[PDB]
């Protein structure tokens, strides 16, 4: 009955959940482990780019500076990811 | 190779180029043709709400309002349908 794109949004805000705490926001450890499980291959090409994407990315996206992921945070950083994936679609190298 | 988070990214950037001219950007036909195929359940609720989305989402989205929809302005429309979807999994009425 979902599309395809419907089913990828409703899994984004799914993955958001697997990783809040009772006020419905991510703290920097299960931030860490979310990049880690999910984007695995976007972190390791980093690392090679000698970019440890882990050591800023929870202090860079938490813009409101709570110490807290937020959803709206949380799709800025999503947003970040696709931006890097859309540069590869162009031949630009992982990372940049 | 990929992690369903990847490949969902990797969709939609797909997804963005099934709608581009050869500028890589999206005319407003295209875009509403886009938000037709990918998000119908979406923009159905909306009709039901008595919101013709399509009406202004060109608009809307179109931030530096030179009638294009680029990347950057696309994920932000995806930032809306996710938020939208977020306060349904909340409970809220689709289209608030
Ligand atoms: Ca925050
Ligand atoms: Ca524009
Ligand atoms: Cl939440
Ligand atoms: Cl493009
Ligand atoms: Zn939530
Ligand atoms: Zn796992
Ligand atoms: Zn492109
Ligand atoms: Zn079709």
């Amino acid at each position: 009955s979902n599309t395809q794109a419907e089913r990828s949004i409703i899994g984004m805000i799914d993955m958001f959940h697997k990783y809040t705490g009772r006020d419905g926001k991510i703290e920097k450890p299960s931030l860490l482990t979310m990049m880690k499980e999910n984007f695995p291959n976007f972190l390791s090409a980093c690392d090679k780019k000698g970019i440890h994407y882990l050591a800023t990315v929870f202090e860079k996206k938490d813009k409101n500076e709570d110490k807290k992921i937020d959803f709206s945070e949380f799709l800025s950083l999503l947003g970040d990811i696709a931006a890097d994936y859309h540069k590869q679609s162009h031949g630009a190298a992982p990372c940049s």
